[PDB]
């Protein structure tokens, strides 16, 4: 089961600067305003739904992503996230890619930000 | 919480120009940056870190032109000590924020 | 080689402060900075990029105290355009170098 | 080629997969990545730091396709501790270098 994105607000849209899109940190918010339900892979799918939306608004896609940074509270959780990341960046793989332990907002287990070319 | 401790490092989340009561410092980018540094003081001390133990700092701002002003303040809390690394990034800040700073620090 | 290009992005090698004649440059940290900018300018036009399409710069610097000065020079070359991201970092340079500079750039 | 120590932190230069003998090692990327780690072992232990004290690693690879391999290797030494951050980046390497790691580590 895939899912629909949260509506994009002013602050969740990211910013476009000299032809590059810099998404904000996209968390696994549903269109309710609630952390989606599941283990960490389900949250990751949601983060991706949210990525796809703000990419699309800004005139970008996963194919023009040139960097993606994964935030998580525990580096143990990386492998499950990367399991999921591989379905979206598959035959395209962003040239640079960081994972980085961080305080997430309440009930979030994963946040992703991406830099992307706006053709 | 204002961050996470892992493996003797502290990783602050971004501090914005709020007073302790939570009302935004309505004032120019230098006034705001002082308040951000005052929030950094507290989260650092709360974690058993200090300014001296900051090894990275990352500045988020709307316009790269506002760096000179932020730096003139950065350099008053970090003068005898200068973190070894520092990034500066253009970003959309929360409402009325002109500056936001994150820090990585050693917890001794 | 000095560079690689992926997904339309030029990812430059660290440009140290050498003259075209092969020799470290004759002076203080500004002159070095200038030379690194003259050097970078050529590696960029070669790639289908320019200063105007730079999006990140990493300043490797020997002594973080001298950034005020590297930055006076960064301002000259990125005057109208300022890249949206940059980092400064302390590092071990080739003997005699006080500064080295990498950029990420767009190749339209 | 040494690396740096500041505010109790080791900042390694980038370890390519060379033997004790100056010789580029005989292998796939998996065998290479084991040599890089051999050489990280050394410079880490000379600096006053172990693999357990690494707070960040960065991997340079010439093809992002080979990351799932390097990451398996990575897994063996960064097992019961994982560095709190890591990056991976496509850059150019020098000779028959598929892989290249620098790292940042605590010291006392």
């Amino acid at each position: 089961t895939k899912h629909a994105p949260a509506a994009i607000g002013p602050y969740s849209q990211g910013i476009i600067v000299n032809n590059m899109f810099y998404s904000s940190g996209q968390i696994p918010l549903t269109p309710s305003g609630e952390m989606v339900n599941g283990d960490i892979k389900e949250q990751t799918h949601q983060v991706f739904s949210n990525l796809k939306a703000v990419l699309e608004e800004a005139g970008a896609s996963f194919e023009t992503v040139v960097k993606a940074t994964v935030f998580i509270a525990d580096m143990e959780q990386f492998a499950e996230v990367n399991e999921v990341y591989g379905q979206y960046f598959d035959t395209h793989k962003p040239a640079r890619f960081c994972v980085e332990v961080a305080r997430l907002p309440k009930d979030a287990l994963v946040e992703i930000e991406v830099i992307a070319l706006v053709k």
